[PDB]
Formats: C-alpha cells, sequence, structure tokens
C-alpha cells in the first residue's frame, strides 16, 4: 500500500491469515491427486525491543488438497488453507518467530510397468513469519500484527498479499508426457509406449500421385509450465524411419520447428512431448489437389477442409495427455478423357 504487507486485526481479535498454494498446470492435463503440506518450525532470535523471540507455542501442518475435479484458469490452479492460526492459542506478549517452508509430500506420479508419466516440481523458497503477540486489557493476548520475509534473500522485502489476509508463498508446477492416456474413458489404462503426436498423409484418388514427396511444415509451442524444472530442452523426430533426428528447443520461446516430407502412407512421429503444448502444421498448396484432414486433439475428434490449390494450416492444435494425431488426406479429381 504502504503498509499492506502486514496483516493487522481490527481491535483485540487474532490476525487473520491464509496461506494460498498456485500449482501452475497446462492445458490438456488431468490435475492429479496432491496434497501440498505447510510446516511452520519455530526461530530464535532477537526482536527490535532487545528481547529475544518468544517460543513454546505451536502452529500444526497446514495442508491443501489437488484432485481430478479442481480446475485451471490460465492455467494455475489455487487453493488456500483455512486460518493457520485457528486452533492456536497464546500464552504471554512478545514476538513468536516461525520458519515457514513447504515439506516435498502428498504426491506420487503415475506409473506403467516401471516408467513415470508425469512430473512435480516443489517450491523450494522459505519464509520467516513473524507473530507479532500483544496483551489484552484486561489481560490475555491477541495475535496483532502477522508478516512474511523470504528467508536466504539479500534484504528481502516484506511478502505482499494476492487477497485480504492470503499470501501465494507456495508455488510448484506439474507436467505430463502427451497421449499416454489413451483410451478416453478410462485413464488408469496407460500406455508408456505412445507417441506425442502421428502425422499420416493419405493420397485419394486414381489420379493421385502416390511416390511424390508433399512438403510440410510445423512449428510446435512447449507450454508454458515447461519453464518450470525438469525441463525439455531436445525433441526426438521420426519422418519415416529409419530417418530419426534430434532437433533441439528454441529457449527463450519454447519452440521446435520442423521441415519435412511426407509421401502416401507415410508417417510423422513426434517421439514424445509434454502435454499442454501446442502445434501449427502447414502443407504447402500443390496442382489439383484438395486437402483435408480428420486430428484427434486430447482424444477429441476434430475436422478441417482445405482449399484446391492452397497451402493446408492448422492454426494451435492442442496435444493432450490424452489420444494425438492427424490423418492428412490429398484428394485430386480423376483425369477421365470421356
Amino acid at each position: 500500500d504502504d503498509n499492506s504487507a502486514i496483516t493487522k486485526a481490527n481491535g483485540e481479535n487474532n490476525a487473520v491469515v491464509k496461506i494460498n498454494k498456485t500449482l501452475n498446470i497446462a492445458e490438456g492435463i488431468t490435475t492429479p491427486t496432491a496434497t501440498f503440506t505447510f510446516k511452520f518450525t519455530e526461530k530464535t532470535g532477537q526482536s527490535s525491543n532487545g528481547a529475544p523471540y518468544q517460543t513454546g507455542v505451536a502452529i500444526p501442518d497446514r495442508n491443501v488438497e489437488y484432485n481430478k475435479n479442481d480446475h485451471p484458469t490460465a492455467d494455475k490452479i489455487q487453493k488456500a488453507t483455512e486460518d493457520i492460526f485457528s486452533g492456536v492459542a497464546y500464552g504471554h506478549a512478545g514476538e513468536y518467530v516461525y520458519d515457514v517452508a513447504e515439506a516435498k509430500t502428498g504426491w506420487q506420479a503415475i506409473t506403467k510397468n516401471g516408467k513415470t508419466i508425469d512430473a512435480m516440481r516443489y517450491d523450494k523458497r522459505t519464509y520467516e513469519m513473524h507473530v507479532i503477540v500483544k496483551n489484552k486489557v484486561n489481560g490475555g493476548v491477541y495475535i496483532s500484527s502477522v508478516y512474511f520475509k523470504e528467508n536466504n534473500k539479500s534484504n528481502a522485502p516484506k511478502v505482499e498479499s494476492s487477497e485480504q489476509g492470503v499470501y501465494n508463498l507456495f508455488d510448484n508446477t506439474y507436467t505430463k508426457d502427451a497421449s499416454k492416456e489413451p483410451n478416453p474413458d478410462d485413464p488408469s489404462q496407460v500406455d508408456p509406449n505412445a507417441k506425442a503426436l502421428t502425422i499420416t498423409k493419405k493420397v485419394d484418388g486414381a489420379s493421385g500421385d502416390k511416390t511424390r514427396d508433399f512438403q510440410f511444415h510445423i512449428k510446435i509451442q512447449l507450454p508454458s509450465t515447461n519453464k518450470t524444472a525438469e525441463t525439455p530442452v531436445t525433441n526426438i523426430i521420426v519422418k519415416h524411419g529409419s530417418k530419426s533426428e534430434v532437433l533441439a528447443v528454441v529457449t527463450p520461446a519454447d519452440t521446435v520447428e520442423y521441415n519435412f516430407t511426407l509421401k502416401d502412407g507415410e508417417t510423422f512421429t513426434v517421439e514424445q512431448l509434454p502435454a499442454g503444448s501446442k502445434y501449427t502444421v502447414t502443407e504447402t498448396g500443390v496442382a489439383g489437389y484438395t486437402d483435408s484432414s480428420i486430428y484427434t486433439t486430447n482424444g477429441a475428434e476434430q475436422t478441417s477442409q482445405g482449399q484446391k490449390n492452397v497451402d493446408f494450416t492448422l492454426t494451435d492444435i492442442l496435444i493432450g495427455e490424452k489420444k494425438n494425431d492427424n490423418k492428412v488426406t490429398n484428394k485430386i479429381d480423376d483425369v477421365t478423357p470421356t
């Protein structure tokens, strides 16, 4: 404001403080089972006034639970604790200072035959909560003033709240490999071998040239959650085998671009990608041929019709946690003499 970084109390009633966890999650991803647990630990030291920090009052482990019914907005799910001071009663005035950190527990990866689909990166940050206790009249005490300061930082400024008495202290990201929950009505049936993307050219017609290449271009957008560890920096592409190439990730933009050719019945394959990524694909125009597409996006079937000799483009196709493929048909009208 200032000073809004500090949660006061109205009158002599205990200050109220919720802690808000931010889970970052991309677009094609089912929110996982995950409890995030905050762990308060009593710190020593000396208040401004000369007094040592007061101790001997415990704050319990506070937890937020995520499950399949939690759905992101702006690629993040935000859940808060209740009042952390619920069921906590101090004995005497003074400055109680707690180290608050988030424990690395309460989530497990999806696993099929020793192989792991997903990944949770836990917030490493650690804070200093200053609980400022002050005398009631006549007697007893109250939680007067609460504030946070990030630990291990140089001249750490006071932590500003998102909402009233709510602090986004802990921030974690979740990643998921694409296309490995292929059965749209049962994600327990899990395939670690499923490919990130498939594109398959099908030339259609008696006059159709089924030996030539059709020229393609693809730009893939890795999702924002990629920026948060651990992260992909190489991509593996198979334009019909044994052509196998390790394309690299453009680090400031998190994109990969490719140019490849397909012949009739020829499949383009992206080996593996974090679910949540997007792609643009473009087949250059070729004389006589109207192109069409039947694509699966995160288990959902969608279509797109093209023009006769124009470049055919698919604009920002999501590559979800479910099935991901594309079958692009190139159709040519029959040459018949009479």
